[PDB]
């Protein structure tokens, strides 16, 4: 069946009510986190009673969710877009 925390990611990406701290990129291929503090805060919590953000983006991993690593060390960090191997 599927997996418990896909049936959470889904309902959580879908929910308008967490719009502000996480959703779908316009284009609706990537998973937007614009704030990681906010969202551990105050999503978070309401899926995954006792979770971190390692531990969610552990989960994403395994199911083919990346933050590409973009920007030159030392040349934010609170942003995170994901996106999936995956492809069409």
């Amino acid at each position: 069946a599927r997996p418990a925390f896909v049936n959470k990611l889904w309902s959580m990406v879908n929910d308008k009510s967490n719009e502000k701290f996480i959703h779908w990129s316009t284009s609706g291929e990537s998973i937007v986190v614009p704030n990681r503090e906010r969202f551990v805060q105050e999503v978070l919590p309401k899926y995954f009673k006792h979770s971190n953000f390692a531990s969610f983006v552990r989960q994403l991993n395994m199911y083919g969710w990346h933050k590409v690593q973009d920007v030159k060390s030392g040349s934010n960090d609170s942003r995170w877009e994901f996106e999936n191997e995956r492809h069409a």
